[PDB]
């Protein structure tokens, strides 16, 4: 999977990248010397949570194209630009660790936050790490950075297992926190990236960001390791806190640089409970504009009260059993068949709870749509169209192109379990269902 | 409904017909001067019972066409010949009725029984009603009936009222057995027929059928009433038993010659009892015949025995609960997941206690067929022509055209409730999917 | 005159049905156990009022066909659905009667209004019939409803008589609102209906209508007689005015259940004044909606004020003569030849009196529409295609697809010969076309 | 080289394979967690053989796409299927390892053999891992797995060194079977896998595979290490020999789980004979079946004796020259012109040895068929379905609803241009033609 960004030469620089489960957007940018494969114990946490996680490598890293040139934030910015653009996210979240929090700060202070929801920022570059006599808060002069540069093109490959020594902090975590197989990959990774890029990459270190924290807008995270050896947390966290008080701060302890995969149950939970709160906020105003194509299908009276609590009642995640709510949508007298079965097509999809039993009957017959061959046909050209969807606004779309009866007969195609469509897909339908009924 | 069975100048001969009902095609042909609505109370209980009626107006009576030419026995059979091969009608029955058991004795010695499964002969006229030097167990001679037919030409309406005072007996039965509305009903009927019909058909009754006694090879049943004041039961029945010792014989004590409306329960019960018996042993042979294609997808084993004898005890109709059938179906070890969805698919459409409840999932998920939407469109198009279609060996040779995941596919549509197609072309799709597979 | 709704067997569902006179479309659709005949007494108040009266008989009554499946109101709306689709009837009137209410009402729910202009229900079945704890204002438990579904397969003749004693109250109405003759023939038609149609209809009788009700958006006529035997009038109409009370309510006092034809001339009279204005209240919804785009095509001066009080008083219905409006409309200094063209247009399609009189000419110089080869062949390309459109709305939306030029052209085609296309189509042409010019 | 078959997302699901040789198909599906490079060693000892390798990496494993979603045998049978759909491979000869031995058999029972001619099991899964109240032949029960699950999430890395320690059994086999630095190597492979892969394929390792097995109708060949660690020989090949008997046994003493290098003298060696044993007896069931067909042409006398002779001297393998055997056709007293084609035409695809000889001519002269315009015809409708057709019994089948100077034709169209077809449709048309003159 390749995302061209940019062009050098005869050759077209391209980023791998990967895509992987459904829901909110989770955009990882990995850091110096490592690749998208360095969130691998993150992904794996975002995915069970529900999330979308979206990694991709940086140039000249990783299965990403080795170019020489575009080596700036500026480009770095716009080739994360370019990856959005392309997939098109919406409200999405940027994640970035130690040369990776620098990609997402310039971002933000260019491009906007029309397409960003939250941040996080896992052992940062911010707010600037040149030290000169403008700001005294630097980690280094400029004599330390060139020192690295000239030991890379010395003996790459040797600078790593030195490298690395102080990026897990091997004497305190190694055979720990931390296993030396775990400490080879992360070698292997680093040698398999541009020779070029190695060079060039710690240049980009000592980049000012200061400019770029007040255009912050959205909820951000500042979390970083106290023993962190490469990137000092006084000279970078401590004093990115003071220029965004908003942003939550979380500081694991005795965390050395490379915490992703040391303290990662540390990370994980500092991570989920931010996106927990900042995405919250975002969750309910969709499921209530769901809730609002429902009930309008609902004859206005006593059961358009009764029938909103219950939908609302399961949008929080408040336990409830099916057994009484498909059975109390059943022997309902006002409700028209048509509506009783979308409404329990909804409850199937709104709770995790099946109970590890059959299915309904009275939803069945109405999903139907009269059985008509040339109206049934058109369910299955609907089925195709909504495998290869992945957002809610694209799924509505494509499903407002279909006749009533062929939306019904549609939902009827999955909830008689003959298809399997996303949970993001699955409401755009009904959305797109109750629109159409009016 | 019509069926053009022949020619006369500019216009077509044609006949209304009645096609009702799924299972053994019998056909009920009316006597005079009624029509096929005739057969209203023996039609009912023939569509409970589970078997397809099959009811058409003679030429010159009821909805059919009314020509002036072409009325004998010989053109009779001709008629009831084309509308045999144009429903194309395997394995049915022959009812006949007063004047329509000529046509039924008529038909079998000229056309054969390759479509005949057996025939039953309702107040009938043979052997022979003219009193001659060659036959005295006639009725009557030459002059009785040329007097009907002067009585006839004289006033045909005014002549149906003395006529249906001795064919239901109303000195006898008004007000009991039959109302004076199904009377007047009956008059109605007898009154929009041909004119030239009514007066041609009586010279048909004293027609010969004795050289065609000996050639009914099949199960037959000659029925009559006692009190049968048109047809004297001693000179038609009772002789005709003696012709054909073969034939199961029953007389309904009490009955007048209209006996269809009067002693319906009579005639009913000892109608369903003779077509129990002839029919039955055909019924079984198709029965296996599914159970051979069944057979056919279960791998040689112990189980093979015990499926066979899991089939066998719900053909024959002993009650078995479906929750210890589809749970053992479920937890087959050997068993291949789409060999279960059939199994399930049949075992479904063999017992009538669906207890009123849900659906099962082993099946749904077996029925999928990986849910690719080329696979699924192939399956719609075979519903449409399914529900079209009326019997097993046509259901089965149209659906052996597409493909195995396809007839999977179609079998979830109908097994999921998206759709409604008849038990026999239900097993034809079943006895198509087997065939695939192999 | 049939049309093919369904297929049984080897034999096909067709249904009989008259189409007479030319305006409104109204669809009389008749209840049990009679035919379309039965509304001969409304149907020529209908046509001596200028209407197009659509009656048809439904499946297994009258002339039509008799099936033995398929017998319930979403098969009987199915049915009427096919004829309503096949015809292409537009703003037409439902006007249901005994069981014919039911096949109203479950179309309304299912299909939509989109060929509804209004509806009517005489003697209904709504809201329910069947008696239970859920629904006390029921007439009836399911245990009557047997025992007539019993007497009718004991003798289905017989049942008749008894029937049309309470139908038409004899014992109260024979010889003085009916004779003894229209009785006889009502028989006649019960009789020539289906054997299992008069033994499957009752049972469709107590079928829940409360679901279907709130989905009643046009203009409702609910009207029952008190003295109304068969259908209670407290069962019925009374609680069914509850449940829609924004439908107008008229009682025939001491009027039965067969009020069609004893009460003809209460019903007539009520039924045609409710036409009358419910029509009206369209006809003006859509004038003024047209004098809207008509303005805003006039500049703003003492002209725009006073072409308004031509329109509003021609559109109320005040005497006006065309000579003096069409010269006035000639010598009119500001108003632009294109806009004279399109007050003249309407002018003609707004007044019922022409005087018998010429055409004029500067609107047909005025119609031109610059003359424009290409722009006059997309007049005579949409001239074609206004024919196949049926609503205002779907008018409007055609006639956007073309140019200001095209449709001036197309304006001058329907002014030579209207109409074709219709008066209601007409307009959505004019507000299409003053539309385009902004 | 990639074959996409999938889809994830915003990404394309594509495998990493290779395409060595020429001949009999073989495909070498590896195992966990491996890739195709892991059959270097078998792979050399096949293409020096003469077959055909083909080698692809699952998905999650190797150079292939590594996705988050479809790891189970219904999907990794499916994968294989648009392997050998996408390469069209016939007659090719399934090898699996570990994992490999459930897609082989999970693709059999699912996709049938037209593809396949002969299968191996290397370290099979077969027939049950599961230690359940079912099945006691299991190797654990789910709570082993469960641990592995947990322990691959801590540290994935870590657990490749520990599994590699059982799986080539280092501790008997370092630097005796195996180096230090091909260990290291199997470790990048397993490193350089899908992280969410490694997490997952465990899962499918207790898969029940005992509704496969039964489907297997082809020559197999079950081969497992006595010395495996990671699976117990006794919980596997050894129930498994029980349930397929007909399957060549085969333990290889003292050989871990990786045996594919530690023991690979003894895998390759048992491996080549049985293919060349195995298909040997297909190729040869052809022979002597058109042998069977081709005598049943040839009238009872010396010639068929003759015949049968130079056929089996050319069915064995013996040296044989066409220009004496053509020649000797041409100069035979009992055989008569068209026989004579076909006896050439049989000589010609029995022998790899051509000596040189363009064509001959009284063959051509035979296979006209009396040159009729529209036999001919007949013949190229049937030659562009046989080159569409894949096994034997499918070209004879097509063939046979022709007439016999159709197929000498259609014989013609395929010897002056062999082919397209191939040998096993060519037998089937040859095999058809002499069925017909009968």
């Amino acid at each position: 999977p390749f995302i061209t960004v940019g062009q050098e030469n005869s050759t077209s620089i391209d980023l791998y990248y990967e895509d992987h489960g459904t829901g909110v957007p989770v955009v990882l940018i990995h850091g110096f010397p490592l690749s998208g494969h360095s969130w691998e114990r993150q992904s794996a946490a975002l995915l069970d949570a529900g999330y979308r996680v979206i990694t991709y490598d940086r140039r000249g890293f990783g299965q990403s194209s080795q170019p020489t040139t575009g080596y700036d934030y500026d480009t770095f910015a716009a080739d994360l630009n370019t990856v959005l653009e392309t997939l098109d996210l919406q409200d999405a979240v940027l994640v970035g660790f130690s040369m990776g929090t620098g990609e997402v700060a310039r971002y933000v202070s260019s491009y906007g936050t029309a397409r960003i929801a939250a941040v996080a920022f896992l052992a940062s570059l911010e707010p600037f790490l040149l030290k000169t006599d403008d700001n005294p808060d630097g980690a280094a002069p400029q004599e330390f950075f060139d020192g690295i540069v000239a030991a890379v093109k010395a003996d790459r490959y040797a600078f790593y297992t030195g490298f690395f020594n102080d990026f897990y902090n091997l004497d305190e975590n190694l055979g720990t926190r931390i296993s030396e197989e775990a400490v080879r990959n992360s070698w292997n990774t680093a040698a398999s990236g541009g020779f070029f890029a190695a060079a060039a990459a710690p240049t980009t270190w000592y980049t000012d960001f200061r400019a770029d924290i007040p255009r912050i807008d959205v909820p951000a995270l500042i979390l970083h390791g106290t023993g962190d050896r490469t990137l000092p947390i006084e000279n970078t966290a401590r004093v990115f806190h003071k220029a965004l008080p908003s942003a939550e701060y979380v500081e694991v302890e005795g965390a050395p640089h490379g915490l992703l995969w040391t303290h990662a149950e540390e990370v994980n939970t500092a991570l989920l409970a931010f996106l927990a709160k900042a995405l919250e906020a975002q969750k309910q105003k969709l499921l209530t504009e769901v809730e609002t194509y429902v009930l309008s299908i609902i004859p206005s009276g006593p059961l358009k009260a009764e029938i909103a609590q219950r939908l609302e009642d399961v949008f929080a995640g408040k336990n409830t059993d099916l057994e009484v709510l498909m059975e109390w949508l059943k022997t309902r007298p006002i409700l028209s068949p048509l509506t009783k079965g979308i409404l329990g097509f909804v409850f199937t999809l709104t709770v995790p709870s099946e109970r590890g039993l059959q299915r309904r009957r009275f939803v069945q017959n109405a999903l139907n749509g009269n059985g008509d061959p040339n109206n049934m046909d058109k369910a299955v050209k609907l089925y195709r169209k909504l495998k290869r969807e992945i957002t809610f606004h694209g799924a509505k779309e494509i499903s407002l192109s279909y006749s009533a009866g062929a939306l019904a007969s549609c939902m009827g195609l999955i909830y008689n379990r003959m298809g399997a469509v996303t949970t993001e897909v699955a409401f755009g339908l009904v959305c797109a269902t109750c629109e159409q009924i009016a």
